[PDB]
């Protein structure tokens, strides 16, 4: 298994492409998105939700510092990070796989 | 980063109004939902799954406690809490910000 | 609460039933699934799905069933998290969670 940080991105849908673009920029491999609903602050907004598991906590924060910094200012949104370990990822693991050995 | 449990509730879609009130009555500061399926032991399920990210164990406990009280004995659903860190939320982090040095 | 994995398999949409049907071959006792998009190697639409475990070992059982069966083929990632459950019939059996 190999080690990852999950980095969570809960924020309106008219950032997907300049939050995505910004996930590519990081050397991140790639990233999964989903159309959520939430509450914050009748009363539910839709909004989007991506998911970006990255080698590095560095990577993550690197992410996270750049959309808020960005955005957060102006836009609604959280972003949290959860430790998970990668089983199978031909791009994330390379092609010795997530558990390789020497 | 602010040390922050996330609460998970996934259940049938018809519950999503009376969940959110009770989220929303708990002193959590948000929620987010999504459309899900599901199986369980007892074809796909149409159900809903709340993510409610809460400062303290004893909310997220709080908040568990009464949807599966009031609901889980008369309605399918699970459970589950997952350790996360918070690194930007106005409302989850407050006016002081998420503590990044910490 | 009872400690459990969260075995999550991100993948292609058309194998939905075939991933099904290995979690319920497992022992697993339910699943959830959703509709998601996703970048790898723009957005396609895909599935994830998220399992709860009572073993380590039941997590990787379908993670390897999945990945040898299916990953040489199609895209997809699996990764594994650390849950507690605190409720869940099934799950935690007729004494509770705790
Ligand atoms: N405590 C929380 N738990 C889970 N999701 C949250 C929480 N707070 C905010 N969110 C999610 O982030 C979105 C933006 O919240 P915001 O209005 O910025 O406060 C909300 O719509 C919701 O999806
Ligand atoms: N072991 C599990 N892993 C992942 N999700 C689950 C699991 N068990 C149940 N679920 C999800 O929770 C929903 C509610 O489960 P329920 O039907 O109450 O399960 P049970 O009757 O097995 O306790 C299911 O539709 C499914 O989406
Ligand atoms: N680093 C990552 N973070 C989050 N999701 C990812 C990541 N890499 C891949 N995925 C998800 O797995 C799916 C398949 O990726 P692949 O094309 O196998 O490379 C993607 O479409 C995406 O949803």
């Amino acid at each position: 298994a190999k080690p990852a940080n999950k980095l969570v991105i809960v924020t309106e849908k008219i950032l997907l492409k300049k939050i995505a673009k910004i996930i590519d920029e990081s050397g991140a491999k790639g990233y999964t998105v989903m159309n959520t609903g939430g509450k914050g602050s009748s009363d539910i907004e839709a909004n989007i939700k991506f998911e970006i598991l990255t080698e590095t906590r560095e990577m993550a924060e690197e992410i996270a510092d750049r959309v808020a910094v960005k955005y957060f200012n102006d836009y609604a949104g959280i972003i949290y990070i959860c430790s998970a370990e990668v089983l199978y990822g031909h791009t994330f693991c390379g092609p010795e796989g997530c558990s390789a050995w020497s």
